[PDB]
């Protein structure tokens, strides 16, 4: 079975891919994986499926639970993603240690900015700018060394907003998801095609239009 995410956990995902990009010396293991979640949320159910099917499926639903967990002594309660690719333990884990990096934020500047925080529309979205990268180098593994270079010059402004935009560490996790699982390149490939679709909108929207077409 695979995880065939809708319309309706797409804020999930991004807070999520968000979450991760707040975290100092994030571990970005399940980044590649986060990603493509997200791509799939904005594809949906039936398209994710068809394009699987049509590419050469065991669907699995996911919706959105609570996991009451202890922490430092008492039991607090956490939004989790029904995830056969990502367990419980995974999913919180990202979130407490995403609230220790805004806890430290909270100490040297106040109140956190909305494009400095974790649910920021855009989270999910810089995530897919660096796999659009990791994609045209592909298309065309020893590219690596480009992809940083290039994250860093049309990234700039997004790793000067979140402290785990760490190129090297999240372009290896989507390296590694396209390697281990060749079906998320057609899953991608048809996301993007639908995504430089759009004649409009956010500035993360439009440098990954430009970057993808690129490829």
């Amino acid at each position: 079975s695979i995880d065939t995410p809708n319309y309706d956990v797409q804020k999930h995902i991004n807070k999520l891919c968000g979450m991760l990009l707040i975290t100092e010396d994030a571990n970005h293991k399940f980044t590649g994986l986060i990603g493509m979640l997200y791509a799939m949320s904005r594809l949906g159910r039936e398209d994710t499926i068809k394009i699987l099917r049509d590419a050469g499926v065991k669907a699995n639903g996911v919706d959105v639970t609570t996991h009451r967990q202890d922490i430092n002594g008492k039991e607090m309660k956490f939004e989790v993603l029904t995830l056969a690719s990502l367990t419980t333990e995974i999913q919180i884990n990202i979130e407490i240690e995403s609230r220790k990096s805004y806890k430290k934020m909270l100490k040297e500047m106040g109140e956190v900015a909305p494009e400095y925080r974790h649910d920021s529309p855009d989270c999910g979205m810089i995530i897919l700018c660096i796999l659009a990268l990791v994609i045209t180098k592909l298309a065309a593994r020893s590219g690596l060394t480009a992809v940083i270079r290039r994250a860093n010059n049309v990234l700039k402004n997004e790793m000067k907003r979140y402290k785990g935009l760490l190129p090297k560490d999240i372009a290896n996790s989507f390296y590694e998801v396209f390697e281990k699982h060749p079906h998320f390149i057609d899953v991608f490939v048809h996301f993007g095609i639908a995504q430089s679709s759009t004649r409009g909108g956010s500035r993360v929207e439009g440098i990954f239009a430009g970057l993808f077409m690129n490829a």
